[PDB]
């Protein structure tokens, strides 16, 4: 037993990791197959961020003018091209430690690995979640532009976000790989500012049904509750409205414990209204959102 | 910026671990050149865990009972030896993928990453601490046993735990790389209880300085305290008693931010005495102190 915030391991990731310098500018790539996937906001120089008009920029951009380096070996550029916000680098080198791979555009509330790197060279990993606000929120200093975040489904990797910026609030904004960003954010130093950073109530509820797996079963109460009634309880306190399908989703997990989902709810209504009164869930003192119940599943299975 | 719970990058560590089968038992072994590392107490039945004779046990074990499977190959055993409470199975094949690396005996307070593993494949990494009373807060389930914990400099790899155990309480038991146990700890099934865990104040501290590196800036106060008052504060609320040389390793975070370490302690003594108040820091209700001062300079410099 024992609850980690736990990243998948990032081995397959690593073996991806190239840094791509346009001009004095250098950040990370993603080389799968014989493409280089990375921001497209390389091609400026910190004077065209203001209000870059990259397509007349990329004009003035030929193959090389882009510097893709791999460990410490130079790869050729044969090709490069926009797609939205990501260059595509087509290089003459397949990877030969590409992974077997998709590109996946997450909803919000959904958890993923980030593996931080800089100058092509990774630097950690840790576990994030897709704000509802979307905006996540990493750890990401200057050049980790081009880190990116991942799931494993045993040896497929599915990239679902690349690093592109910080706003000024600190949080973090980026693109899927096919280059849309998530949410309304721009690739521009501009005033964005994020919306209401909500809860991820379906997150909440398997983070406690983890819990409850784990012994701490202290907020367990004696009460029940509707959707209906836990939504109006969740909107007052900035959760996410649960529906029957993150109910269903659950399932699995109330199965497992036999506490009925409105069960679980009605004791996370009550830790809203009452508060943790200096408790302890899981050795935190404020209620985790960033466990899907399929993260919850898999930690408390073993999945590898 | 952003201030995130990271491991090592896992890749180096995921190329050494082997599944290590004897008998009906089956674990994790950690195969660097041609040794395969895994805990002794593979070699027994669980009914053998309530009180096992290890070097008797082991005189019914040959080099073929030991099966050694890395990916889908088997590796052949040629040797076999204890020491301390692992054992050490010499194949024939040196693991190609071996990294440089060594074997470290870490103090309390240290913290790194585990790459938790079942059958011989990674599950998951995560960041962990060494806790004060030797025990570490891991999510490790049946099976889990001969995970390892490590740290990484540059390409090194310093491995400086196995996992053996969990105690009744839920906290985690294990060995260094040579098979002896951090804290009182052996490896048998019987009433083990850990002493007081307390908090680690050096990490705490470096924690509160990432913060202020960070924006978090709502608890710094208007006072300054000595070590010796700062102390008997810190005893009061199971804080780690804070040294010169804690003092000298802030150093450089200290220099960074313009705090003097005393007037962070006053404001550590005044989180402790007063609380948070609902407040959070760094996204957090408790005091973390699972980073140490080299962590906190690591991510906020963005060493790879
Ligand atoms: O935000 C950016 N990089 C970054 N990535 N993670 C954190 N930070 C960062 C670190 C420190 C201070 C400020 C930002 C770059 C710089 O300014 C812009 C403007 C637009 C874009 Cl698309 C990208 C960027
Ligand atoms: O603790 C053990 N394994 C394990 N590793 N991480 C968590 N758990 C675990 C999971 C569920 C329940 C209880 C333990 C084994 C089983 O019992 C013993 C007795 C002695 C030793 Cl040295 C090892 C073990």
């Amino acid at each position: 037993s024992g609850f980690r915030k736990m990243a998948f391991p990032s081995g397959k990731v690593e073996g991806c990791m190239v840094q791509v310098t346009c001009g004095t500018t250098t950040l990370n790539g993603l080389w799968l197959d014989d493409v280089v996937y990375c921001p497209r906001h390389v091609i400026c120089t910190s004077e065209d961020m203001l209000n870059p008009n990259y397509e007349d920029l990329l004009i003035r951009k030929s193959n090389h003018n882009f510097l893709v380096q791999a460990g410490n070996v130079q790869l050729r550029v044969i090709g490069h091209s926009m797609q939205n916000c990501v260059l595509k680098l087509k290089v003459d080198t397949a990877n030969p430690k590409t992974p077997k791979y998709k590109f996946v555009r997450i909803q919000p509330g959904q958890t993923f690995s980030v593996l931080a790197c800089y100058n092509g060279s990774p630097s950690g990993v840790y576990q994030c979640a897709m704000r509802p606000n979307f905006t996540i929120k990493g750890s990401f200093l200057n050049g980790s532009c081009g880190s990116v975040g991942f799931n494993i489904d045993y040896d497929c990797v599915s990239f679902c976000y690349m690093h592109h910026m910080e706003l000024p609030t600190g949080v973090h904004a980026g693109t899927d790989l096919e280059g849309n960003f998530y949410g309304p954010f721009v690739d521009r130093q501009t005033a964005q500012a994020a919306g209401t950073d909500t809860t991820i109530t379906v997150n909440v509820l398997a983070w406690l049904y983890a819990a409850v797996i784990n012994g701490d079963r202290w907020f367990l109460n004696r009460f029940t509750t509707t959707l209906n009634d836990f939504n109006l309880v969740a909107m007052k306190y900035n959760y996410e409205p649960l529906t029957q399908d993150h109910v269903d989703i659950l399932g699995p997990l109330s199965a497992q414990t036999g506490i009925a989902v409105l069960d679980m709810c009605a004791s996370l209504k009550e830790l809203l209204q009452n508060g943790m009164n200096g408790r302890t869930i899981l050795g935190s003192a404020l209620l985790e959102d960033e466990f899907t119940p399929f993260d919850v599943v898999r930690q408390c299975s073993g999945v590898t």
